[PDB]
């Protein structure tokens, strides 16, 4: 049973596997990456997993020349080099002879040379352009920003850079996001010193996995396109500093001033937006290169052809001491654990997959590429994902992000479970999640988020619509992320000492796990489902409400969505009725059918507009606000800055087409839930 | 059991309702298809149903218009009308008070009224655009084709005609074609009089259903698209006429001779080519229009959520004594049959759905809207669709179109069923039909052919890879197709008046209804699909073999996909051996979930280029030759006409990428039928 799984989880073990994962970089495409592979393959068929296979693909992968650097420099009238940005970040003590650390540097990055002026976009995010854009009326054709990371994802601000005619792009991390106060830099606290950098791709895939092979796994004789013809790669350069270089940079700068203090930082400078008062130098390659991802087996005693799965990447930038070997040491035990139960004789009810994904770094690659080579296993076959990346970005308490369907069995589950939290002994997880984070949208119950973009859980949840979740602890990013500072002393000194974080997350995800493979009727509540599509729907109808004459005009009715909500809203409470009166297998698989079917029913085929890889009508990011946009994003995204568009009754016929194509998907997706003949 | 389903089916009830159905037309929007409908209803009940409802949608359909008549002309120098083309046809002895028989027409053109010269263009094929573009330097921008129907769907006709520059199309049905020698015309005998015309859509819809909702339901709040931006709309009019009134426009034809004996017809006429030695008038209307589909329910006893469709169109184009009430009265007899067993308390193991289908000769409207709105329940639960259209189109043998899944089923139905046939009393139906129409590729046994297109069994086998089959009984088209003079007495006079055929065809298509329905395991044998796989591969490979230089240059190699074949074939294999060893619902479900499933492995959720409602990547019409190219019509597509394209190795690129699917995809639906785990 599960408090025997749970029992055996230790803090102890998890320890032991992250200082295991941490003493070299484990970046995809190296042989260094390749031997954790076979190691965590050997340890998972120890541990006693029915089977444990590599599955590898030849993906687009990017790396820095290792003899002709990248750098940005500052050049006077006679093109002399005046400043010129660090090569490498100021190794950790003790890692002075760390082997093959590779440097700074944004992947995928075209090479170039490109000279030009300065401009401080703050962000780089939609809304920071419609200010220099719209307002100040300064323009970029040419010039070069210089932005801060932050806010929103890293390939959105160049991909905003490049629709505005810029040359080049210069990230920096600013103090102000990444600078906790009163706490000091690594070493000595968990700080981002001046020397540290932000790593990242800054690809703009739309969920379509390798760039070479959009659809179709990336495996021995796949076709591949020309890098010309690729998908989301960028066409300038672009480079990642930190900000002791950043400093040099942004404190000659000279042109308009800062519109207001959320356009300024805490470095001691300006913050001038320019134009004017410098020469970047890229050299990156991009070359197809094999990746390995792992899959594990546990084969379900009644069910076997029914998945679970457990999945989470093992590729770091560098140490990955919490992203992600603090999320991979959890699932190393939870495996170790269910072995545990399965040397004894015992077995789930339902088949469990774990999964050590490779090049997730590099834009979710192993998990989308085997994705697209099992989606028909997935999709027939596939009950719930787990996503299992870094476990901790703070200590203060629970984040979970998920579909609806799994509300209440994260309800339930933390129920059972002990907080860690300090002033909370005793008490219950759920009690400690709930008092330090409650729900915005009522009542006396814990927030839980939407499930987004950018992790592994993508092509399951957006492209396949199999029902999704995640768990980690949270802050109340984290300052380290993707530098070489990210290490195993960051995590045992800093983070979590006893471990008793780890060990909470680990129960929290391998308990979710425990009841879906195990429980007799899937543990998913569809009237979840219902209650947050209305609270939706109300959303999005009050973003419309904002163009009342418009509406008027052009005759945009939201009552197909709303009827479609109301039926959706009937039909689960009579299904969820039925499921409680019933004894007989057959019933028993037609309901738990129609219980996994259920998130696959938001799944349009078609998938949405120029976005062929994001198909489900409710979640799945908008094209412009990604993770910070809303829910029934395709009707957020036909209505997003509507009032610019030239044809006005042309953008207000594709807003009620998306209101159609919504209200049709819910409807569709109810109507799986009503008796079936 | 079976035998007691069969002996229930008797010809005088097939008879009575075939009369029953082809006393007044029964076009599809019109309030006599409406009324046929509720009957429908109301009898489908009586006879013992669970359920029967109406299913609407509100559609694009195409009329003439009631008092602006369309017809073509002859004009001389000073722009007077000499020749007018017929307005209607005679009716037939005792018809002469039909209300409401639609004249002839050619559905979905535009109005228009141009004038110009003709120009014979065979039957308008791909074929003969080659003879004339390629080979006699023959140019139309500006000029009328004048076409013979036959060989080829009658809407690629006009997509070519397009294609090459033409501003109008005629269609003229030849006796060389329709005309079968020593018989009389109706009514004295089953050939096409002088005054007869087929009427017929020329929609290239490629799968979409109603051309202003493509991939969504055409229901009470849909967005409809403008007609402008409509799919498969012809841009140029178009016309059919009988060949009395082609005599007229043929026989003043001049310009260059014919090629050869193939391009020349039967009228005592030259077959002049032309150009020169005309002017149309049409005036048809396209308007949104309310169709009525019956679907008739009996639940299943054990797996109710499991659906095998019968399913044929209500829609005539005037009585349609053939096409379809012909199939609708077998359809009728097998549900009163099915009602029968029910009404003495039996269940089909699973759930069967019955369908009456509307506005099928306008594009397939009803059963693609239709299957548009329950895609969802279609593609998890939809274990068969078996067509119900004309079930005689001649007197000779049985013709089956089907997965090569059902292969089997239907050897095994065929061998206990007694033929019909002249000079086989005693003899089985396979025996009769083995006889008659062997099999060409090998050995003692029946030709079985590939279903195409262009009926209603396309939405759910092309778009959403359900297995299907049709059955029908053949000559050695049918002369009175689509014409007036198809009546009830044609049937009965002419085809089959004992109506042992029309019996014969029921017994086949609701025995195969039965098994599917009924048998424990899936009576799919997935070896089948091996067999058929290689020879495609080999069919395609020689295609290939055609340009050995160019497979050189761009090392075209179909190593992969002959290998994805080897492997389907051995895990085919592997897997029919434990389909045979097994005892237990859940191990029983599995299995025929991965039998239901397979079919639906074919499916790529791209599609094929340009073609996004056809997603099969085996069977699935080619771009260009429709029903009459070949199977992996993407591999087929990219080499067609290749020697003709300008960067070669751009052309060759895309036939790689082609085999890359392909083989991908083969080895996909391969690994459904591998162990789960
Ligand atoms: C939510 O569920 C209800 C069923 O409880 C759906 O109501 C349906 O709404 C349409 C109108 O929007 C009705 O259409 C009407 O059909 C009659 C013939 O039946 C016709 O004569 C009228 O002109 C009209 O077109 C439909 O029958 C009705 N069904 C009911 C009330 O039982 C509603 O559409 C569902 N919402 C969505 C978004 O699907
Ligand atoms: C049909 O099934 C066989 C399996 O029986 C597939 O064979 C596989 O073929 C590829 C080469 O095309 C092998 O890749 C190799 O992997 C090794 C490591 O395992 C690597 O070092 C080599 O450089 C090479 O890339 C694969 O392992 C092999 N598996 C076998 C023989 O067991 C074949 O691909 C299947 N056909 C299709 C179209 O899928
Ligand atoms: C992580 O732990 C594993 C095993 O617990 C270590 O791998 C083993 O190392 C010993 C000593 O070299 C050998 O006997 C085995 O060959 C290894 N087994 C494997 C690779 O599965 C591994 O070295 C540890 N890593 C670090 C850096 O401490
Ligand atoms: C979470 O727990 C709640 C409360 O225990 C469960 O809801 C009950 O489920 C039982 C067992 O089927 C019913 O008999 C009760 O009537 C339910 N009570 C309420 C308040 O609904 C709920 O099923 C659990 N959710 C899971 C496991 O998904
Ligand atoms: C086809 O058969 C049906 C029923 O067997 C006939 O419909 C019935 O006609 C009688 C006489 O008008 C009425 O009592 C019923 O109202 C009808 N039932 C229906 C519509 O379900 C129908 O008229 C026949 N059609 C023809 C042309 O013979
Ligand atoms: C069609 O009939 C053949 C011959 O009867 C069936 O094949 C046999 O099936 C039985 C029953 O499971 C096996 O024990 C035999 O070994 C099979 N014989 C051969 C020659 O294969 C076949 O299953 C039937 N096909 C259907 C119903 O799909
Ligand atoms: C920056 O690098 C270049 C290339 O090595 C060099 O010429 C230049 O002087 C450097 N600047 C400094 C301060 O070293
Ligand atoms: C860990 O816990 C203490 C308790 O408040 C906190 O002060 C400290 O900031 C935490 N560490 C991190 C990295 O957040
Ligand atoms: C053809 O129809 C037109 C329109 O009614 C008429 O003017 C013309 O003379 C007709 N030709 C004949 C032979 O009646
Ligand atoms: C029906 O049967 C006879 C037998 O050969 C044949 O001569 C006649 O052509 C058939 N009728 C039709 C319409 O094919
Ligand atoms: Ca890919
Ligand atoms: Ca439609
Ligand atoms: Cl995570
Ligand atoms: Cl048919
Ligand atoms: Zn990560
Ligand atoms: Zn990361
Ligand atoms: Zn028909
Ligand atoms: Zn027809």
């Amino acid at each position: 049973n599960m408090k025997a799984f749970l029992d055996e989880l230790k803090a102890e073990n998890i320890k032991k596997f992250l200082y295991n994962f941490t003493q070299i970089p484990h970046l995809a495409g190296t042989e260094q990456n390749f031997q954790l592979a076979k190691q965590i393959q050997s340890q998972w068929k120890e541990f006693g997993l029915d089977s444990v296979e590599l599955a590898h693909y030849d993906v687009l992968l990017s790396y820095p020349n290792k003899t002709h650097p990248n750098y940005i420099s500052i050049i006077n009238e006679d093109g002399n080099e005046i400043f010129n940005t660090s090569l490498f970040e100021p190794p950790p003590p003790g890692y002075e002879n760390v082997s093959d650390i590779v440097p700074p540097f944004s992947a995928f990055s075209p090479q170039g040379m490109p000279e030009g002026d300065l401009v401080y976009v703050n962000y780089a995010r939609t809304e920071d352009f419609f200010k220099l854009e719209r307002d100040m009326k300064i323009n970029c054709s040419g010039k070069i920003v210089i932005a801060r990371y932050g806010k929103v994802f890293r390939g959105n601000k160049v991909k905003n850079a490049q629709l505005a005619g810029a040359k080049g792009v210069i990230l920096y991390s600013d103090p102000a996001d990444y600078f906790a106060p009163g706490v000091k830099s690594y070493p000595d606290g968990w700080n981002l010193p001046g020397g540290g950098v932000q790593r990242g791709n800054i690809l703009n895939l739309n969920g379509a996995g390798d760039p070479l092979t959009p659809g179709y796994p990336a495996n021995e004789y796949a076709y591949r396109r020309g890098i010309a013809e690729a998908v989301g790669l960028p066409s300038i350069p672009v480079h990642p500093i930190g900000y002791y270089d950043a400093q040099k940079l942004l404190e000659k700068m000279g042109g308009s001033a800062p519109p207001d203090s959320s356009w300024r930082g805490s470095l001691k400078v300006p913050y001038n937006v320019g134009p004017g008062f410098v020469k970047m130098h890229i050299h990156s390659t991009n070359e197809v290169t094999r990746i390995y991802n792992v899959i594990g087996t546990l084969r379900g005693a009644v069910e076997p052809d029914r998945y679970v799965i457990l999945g989470g990447h093992r590729d770091s930038w560098v140490f990955g001491g919490i992203d992600p070997q603090s999320g991979a040491a959890v699932v190393h035990e939870i495996v170790r654990s269910f072995g545990t139960l399965k040397k004894e004789g015992w077995r789930p009810r339902r088949t469990i997959l774990f999964a050590s994904w490779d090049a997730e770094e590099f834009g979710l690659l192993g998990s989308t590429e085997w994705a697209e080579e099992n989606s028909r296993l997935l999709q027939e076959r596939g009950v719930a994902y787990i996503n299992a990346d870094s476990s901790i970005e703070g200590n203060y308490t629970l984040r979970v992000d998920c579909t609806p369907l799994m509300y209440s069995l994260v309800h339930n589950l933390t129920k059972e479970l002990k907080s860690p939290d300090e002033g909370f002994e005793g008490k219950s997880l759920y009690e400690s999640w709930t008092k330090k984070s409650p729900s915005p949208e009522f009542s006396g119950m814990p927030r839980i988020s939407k499930l987004g973009s950018g992790n592994d859980f993508e092509v399951f949840f957006q492209r396949l619509g199999i029902a999704s979740g995640r768990a980690r602890y949270t802050k109340n990013g984290y300052p380290l992320y993707h530098s070489v500072y990210e290490t195993y002393e960051l995590v045992e000194k800093f983070y979590d000492p006893m471990f008793k974080y780890h060990l909470t997350v680990a129960q929290v995800r391998g308990g979710m796990v425990f009841e879906l493979a195990n429980s007799i009727v899937l543990p998913f509540d569809c009237r979840d489902y219902a209650v947050v599509l209305r609270k939706y729907a109300d959303k999005i109808y009050s973003i419309s409400m904002k163009h009342p004459q418009e509406m008027k005009t052009y005759s945009v009715s939201f009552d197909s969505l709303f009827s479609a909500v109301k039926n959706f809203t009937e039909i689960a409470s009579k299904f969820s009725e039925r499921l409680q009166d019933f004894d007989n297998p057959i019933v028993l698989r037609m309901m738990n059918d129609q219980l996994m079917f259920l998130e696959r029913a938001f799944i349009d085929p078609l998938g949405l507009p120029d976005r062929p890889f994001y198909r489900h009508v409710i979640y799945a990011p908008s094209s412009h606000n990604k993770y910070a946009g809303e829910s029934f994003p395709g009707i957020y995204d036909a209505l997003f800055d509507i009032e610019s568009k030239v044809d006005p009754s042309k953008a207000w016929g594709e807003v009620k087409r998306q209101i159609y194509v919504a209200a049709f998907t819910v409807q569709a997706a109810a109507e799986t839930l009503s008796e079936v003949a």
